[PDB]
């Protein structure tokens, strides 16, 4: 079953929407997100950074991509692919997006390295441009606009 | 994504009102992501797989009966139960508002299976007004039907 309920918020600290998580059948994670206010027909960068920690205006406060393998940035890039990297996100005629993506390389099993629950918790963040699966550290997906931290 | 064939919800008076996706579960079955919104706040509701992908307003009676390719008798509390297409109730926030995926695991999209809701005939997902019981002969006591999206072909 879906759970460990996240709350999303934007660069002024509105609720936006929201995420929760299954460990998956199969295998990793599967990420519901479910958001509004967004700009409409988009598409928009969305990933897993490495501080469950969600800090106006700018999100900064941190990380950092989930990165426990130590690779670089982008489905597309040879180096690549950062754990807490995920596919852009659609937005409708709306401002709202409203789906499921399995992040593979996920886990929230304790003494697992891909762990995204652990000490420090984990933030899922979505960008302000489309990401290009290929450009470090960033996929030139921008500013980040949405945070969402978790912990437990 | 994964989830796919996605089937638009619509109330009584034809307003649309969310939708559904299925993605083919491993495993099993399938799993169902329900997006509604127009729904009675706070209340449990009723929620079925029928067996027959037509949504004829107001009523939806053009929907024929909860899916039961095993013959079962109505509910998941019922010794003698259940439908293939039962499912548990919708938990309905203060928002008016459903969002959540729940697991179907006597279903199928396969042409193969005896569970297959992708059938000739499709199926229809009804949301009704009041809480299936999980018990009473035929429909758990849900009363009326209130939002039908129709799976065709
Ligand atoms: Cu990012
Ligand atoms: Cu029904
Ligand atoms: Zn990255
Ligand atoms: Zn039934
Ligand atoms: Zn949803
Ligand atoms: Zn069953
Ligand atoms: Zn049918």
């Amino acid at each position: 079953a879906f759970g460990h309920h996240v709350q999303l918020v934007n660069r002024e600290g509105k609720a936006v929407g929201f995420i929760e998580i299954k460990e998956s059948d199969d295998e990793g994670l599967d990420i519901h997100i479910s958001a509004n206010s967004l700009r409409p027909g988009a598409s928009l960068g969305f990933h897993i950074h490495e501080k469950g920690s969600c800090v106006r205006p700018d999100f900064e406060s941190a990380g950092g991509h989930f990165n426990p393998l130590n690779k670089e940035h982008g489905f597309n890039n040879p180096m690549g692919h950062h754990a807490g990297d995920l596919p852009n996100l659609e937005v409708g005629a709306d401002g709202k997006v409203d789906v499921i993506m399995n992040a593979p390389d996920t886990s929230l099993k304790k003494g697992s390295k891909l762990n995204i629950l652990d000490e420090d918790g984990s933030a899922f963040i979505i960008h302000e441009q489309a990401d290009d699966y290929l450009t470090n550290p960033s996929g030139n997906s921008g500013a980040r606009i949405v945070c969402g931290a978790l912990l437990g």
